[PDB]
């Protein structure tokens, strides 16, 4: 039973690396992306100097 | 909600720089203009001192 009970809060509480490394893995593209667009975006309103006469 | 609020105060309160640009621009070159008539205009009682005075 103690091993079967163990298996039991492993499928439930357990860490699937696998699973959870491709997250880490996804989320620090999209942060890196964001980062990115933000930085395209901060630059954006420069464009009224511009046409500022 | 605080994005899209932040959307609509700006498609009301804020400045939209192109517009405005064109605008200072128009009302600069018609002050040029006027000022140009008005010297021209300054002058036009002297046709009086051709006729004697």
């Amino acid at each position: 039973i103690n091993e079967n009970v163990n298996a039991s809060k492993s499928r439930i509480k357990d860490t699937d690396f696998a699973k959870e490394t491709t997250a880490l893995t996804k989320s620090q593209i999209l942060s890196q992306a964001s980062s990115s667009v933000l930085a395209q975006a901060k630059q954006a309103p420069n464009a009224a100097l511009s046409l500022l006469g």
